[PDB]
Parts: C-alpha cells; sequence; structure tokens
C-alpha cells in the first residue's frame, strides 16, 4: 500500500497522514521531516538544505530524490509507505517511475491559496520554523504553482492510464470531515 499525498504546503496533508498511517500500518516518508532531522544530525545527505528551506526555496531534486531512496529500501517500507512533500516536480516523479516505484493512489488535498498563508502562520507560532514566516509562505506557495502543482495533471493522467488511483478531496472542509471523505475513498 503506497500512497502519495498531493497539495499545497499547509493544505492539512500532515495532519491526515496520521491516520492513513495507523489505519493501513504503515510508516510516512516525509522529505521536510528527513532534511530538517538531517540538519540537526549534521547527516552529510541533507544537511545543505538548511539555507534553502529558510529562503523558502525547493531543495535540488538529486539530492531529495536520494534521500527517498535510501529511506524506501529498509525493511519497514516493504509493505507500504505514505510519500507526504515527495514527488514535489516533474522530475522527481519521473525518478519514481524510472526506479519502478507504483503508487496505488493519489490523494490531492485542495485548498485556497488564502486559507494556506493564514494557517501556516497560525501553526508558525509555536512550531518556530523559518519558513513559516509570512513572506517566506508566500514565496514558498509561488514556487509551488509553477513546480508542484502540475503533478495534479501528471498523476491525473496515469490513473487514467490505469497505472493509479487518482481522487481530490476538499481540506477547506474540518479535520475530521477530510479524514472521512479520505476514508470513503481508500477503505
Ligand atoms: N520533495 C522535496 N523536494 C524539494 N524540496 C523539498 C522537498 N520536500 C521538502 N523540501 C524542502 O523542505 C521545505 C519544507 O517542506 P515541507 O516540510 O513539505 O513543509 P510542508 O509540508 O510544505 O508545510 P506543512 O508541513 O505545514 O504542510 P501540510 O500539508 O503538512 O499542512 P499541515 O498538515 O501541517 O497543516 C497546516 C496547518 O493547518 C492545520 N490544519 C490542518 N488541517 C486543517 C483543516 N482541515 N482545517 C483547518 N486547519 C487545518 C494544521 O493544524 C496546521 O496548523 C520545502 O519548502 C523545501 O525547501
Amino acid at each position: 500500500m503506497r500512497i502519495i499525498l498531493l497539495g499545497a504546503p499547509g493544505a492539512g496533508k500532515g495532519t491526515q497522514a496520521q491516520f492513513i498511517m495507523e489505519k493501513y500500518g504503515i510508516p510516512q516518508i516525509s522529505t521536510g521531516d528527513m532534511l530538517r532531522a538531517a540538519v540537526k544530525s549534521g547527516s552529510e545527505l541533507g544537511k545543505q538544505a538548511k539555507d534553502i528551506m529558510d529562503a523558502g526555496k525547493l531543495v535540488t531534486d538529486e539530492l531529495v530524490i536520494a534521500l527517498v531512496k535510501e529511506r524506501i529500501a529498509q525493511e519497514d517500507c516493504r509493505n507500504g509507505f505514505l510519500l507526504d512533500g515527495f514527488p514535489r516536480t516533474i522530475p522527481q516523479a519521473d525518478a519514481m517511475k524510472e526506479a519502478g516505484i507504483n503508487v496505488d493512489y493519489v490523494l490531492e488535498f485542495d485548498v485556497p491559496d488564502e486559507l494556506i498563508v493564514d494557517r501556516i502562520l497560525k501553526r508558525g507560532e509555536t512550531s518556530g520554523r523559518v519558513d513559516d514566516n509570512e513572506e517566506t509562505v508566500r514565496k514558498r506557495l509561488v514556487e509551488y504553482h509553477q513546480m508542484t502543482a502540475p503533478l495534479i495533471g501528471y498523476y491525473s493522467k496515469e490513473a487514467e492510464a490505469g497505472n493509479t488511483k487518482y481522487a481530490k478531496v476538499d481540506g477547506t472542509k474540518p479535520v475530521a470531515e477530510v479524514r472521512a471523505d479520505l476514508e470513503k475513498i481508500l477503505g
């Protein structure tokens, strides 16, 4: 059971991941988490991200692709995993295809741009990430619309070809209601 969660930053993807991990017994592969951990621990693979992330830019495809390939080769990903924050560009999705990483579900969280900003502010006040500042968040959203949002069509086409199942949920609904709409899809 392999699942990709698509959407804009702050769309609620990490919030919903916990429910999905618990129900299907799979770990979450969050490139954002793996990179912040790399920085903290000084790991050779990923410490380089620190400055890119605080700038609200994307990290290079080559670095994030490697981190992910290493994470998913571990035995606890044998029976599936939940990708949260990867693929974030077309080249990253192409690498998965070329490496034979098929996925069973692609789930798109639709949330308007104006809602993201306020959602990330309200959570940036306690998690103290520099990329949750207001102006950085508006840079991340522009990058999102240019580099990441085309994945919606990329994977809508994959599902048409029978390679995955594609669904959209309305992420403006409250947390419990989003959860239940995702269960209608996955169950
Ligand atoms: N693959 C990659 N390639 C290249 N670079 C990469 C990369 N991956 C990472 N990077 C780099 O690393 C940086 C960080 O990326 P990344 O770690 O991915 O940060 P992010 O996931 O984009 O930001 P969030 O974690 O806040 O988004 P979310 O969808 O999880 O929303 P959330 O659930 O938290 O919820 C948000 C807020 O809303 C709340 N909320 C959640 N759901 C709802 C709801 N239904 N209704 C109301 N409020 C809700 C939440 O409580 C919360 O406060 C990137 O900018 C890049 O530099």
